[PDB]
C-alpha cells in the first residue's frame, strides 16, 4: 500500500535540464525510469536471482 | 505502508540540472531512477541472491 | 510503516547542480535512485545473500 | 515505525552542487541515494550475508 | 522508533558544495547516502554477517 | 526509541563545503551517511558477524 496527497496552486518543475555550448563530448545516463510532474511518484520491483542493471556512461576499448 | 501527504502554495524544483561550456568531456551518471516534482516519492525492492547494480561513469582500455 | 506531513507557503528547491566550463573531464556520478522535491521521500530494500553495489567515477587501465 | 512533520513559510535548499572552471579530472561519486528538499527523508534495509556496497570515485591501472 | 518535529519560518539550507579552479584531480566521494532539508532524516539498516562498506576516494595502481 | 524537536525562527546551514584553486589532488571522502538541515538526524543499524566499514581517502601503488 503506497498513499501519496497533493494540493497546490502554484508549481514549477523540471525534471532533466541539459546544456552542452561548445564541449566535443556530453553525456547525460540514467539507468532506471526518469519521472517528472508536480505530483511525481515512481515503483519498481525485482525478484529472481543474478538479476544484474549496469548504467555505464561510455567505454574506450 | 508508506503515507505521503503535501500542500504547496508556491512551489519552484529543480532536479537534475548540467552546464558545459568549453569542457572536452562531461558525463552525468545515474544508476537508479531519477525522479522530480513538488512531491516526489520512489520506492524500489529487490529480491533474490547475487544481484548486482554498477552504476558507472566511463572505462577506458 | 512511514508518515511524511509536509505544508509550505514558498519554497524553492534544486536537487543536483553540476557546471563545467574549460575542464579536460569533469564526472558526475549516482549509484543510488536521485529524489527531489519541495517533499521528497525514498525507500529501498535488498534481499538475499551476496549482493553488489559498486558506484564507480571511472576507471583508466 | 518512523513520523515525519514539518511546516515552512520560507524554504531555500540545495543538495548536491558542484563547479568546475579549468581543472583537469574532476569526480562527484556518490554511493547512496540522493534525497533532497523543504522536507528530505531516506531509508534503506539490506538482508543477507555478505553483502558489499564499494563506491570509489577512481582507479588509474 | 523516531519521531521528528519541525516549525521553520525562514530556512536556507546548502548540503554538499564543491567549488574548484585550476586544480589537477579533485574528488568528492560519499559511501552512504546523502540527504539534504530544512528538515532532513536519514535512516539504514544492514542484517547478515561479513556485510563491508568500502567507501574509496580514488587508487593509483 | 529516539524524539526530536525544533522551531526555529531563521536558520542558515552549511554541510560539507570545499574549495580549491591551484591544488594537485584534493580528495573528500565520507564513509558514512551525510545528513544536514534546519534539523537533522542520522541512524544506524548494523547487525551480524564480520562487519567491515572500510572507507579510504586514496591508494597509490
Amino acid at each position: 500500500v503506497l498513499y501519496v496527497g497533493s494540493k497546490t496552486k502554484e508549481g514549477v518543475v523540471h525534471g532533466v535540464a541539459t546544456v552542452a555550448e561548445k564541449t566535443k563530448e556530453q553525456v547525460t545516463n540514467v539507468g532506471g525510469a526518469v519521472v517528472t510532474g508536480v505530483t511525481a511518484v515512481a515503483q519498481k520491483t525485482v525478484e529472481g536471482a543474478g538479476s544484474i542493471a549496469a548504467a555505464t556512461g561510455f567505454v574506450k576499448k
